[PDB]
């Protein structure tokens, strides 16, 4: 359904709201939920952890099937697998990991992973346990995705954070 509400519309394609992405697809019913995801799709932390809890690790079984036979993600590239009760696809991304010493620079791959979707449901990438400065990675999606982001970030400081700086 994408019954997204409650956004605020920073450009002509990218949204954002202070939400948890977990009551956010719950609400939503997107068509597509964005994975901050690593290379071997395991979820034990961070976003991927929270959207997987809330499929009762049906995302994590059916993740650990696909990387045995089809093998890794590389950083900055995508998978479409199921979105279990969260959404009819998961786009599992992988944002480079700055906290591990990976190239910023494929946090711009890693967003064009988003133009393959009409809309999406999406965490910022590369935050939180991927270690990337925020306020940059709302700046390579407002610059990078041409389709239609609504963004949901949880922690209330950040978001204030994230939209003061963008209407600068
Ligand atoms: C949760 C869920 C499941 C199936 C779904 N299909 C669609 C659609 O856009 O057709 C959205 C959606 C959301």
């Amino acid at each position: 359904v994408n019954s997204f509400s409650g956004y605020l519309k920073l450009t002509d394609n990218v949204y954002i709201k202070n939400a948890d992405i977990v009551e956010e697809a719950k609400k939503v019913k997107p068509t597509v939920v964005v994975n901050a995801a690593n290379v071997y799709l395991k979820h034990g932390g961070g976003v991927a952890g929270a959207l997987n809890k809330a499929t009762n690790n049906a995302m994590q079984v059916e993740s650990d099937d696909y990387i045995a036979t089809n093998g890794p993600l590389k950083v900055g590239g995508s998978c479409v697998l199921s979105g279990h009760n969260l959404a009819k696809h998961c786009l599992h991304v992988v944002g480079p990991n700055v906290n591990k010493g990976e190239d910023i620079q494929l946090l711009k791959s890693a967003y064009e992973n988003f133009n393959q979707h009409e809309v999406l449901l999406a965490p910022l990438l590369s935050a939180g346990i991927f270690g990337a400065d925020p306020i940059h990675s709302l700046r390579v999606c407002v610059d990078t995705v041409r389709t239609n982001v609504y963004l949901a970030v949880f922690d209330k400081n950040l978001y204030d954070k994230l939209v003061s700086s963008f209407l600068e």
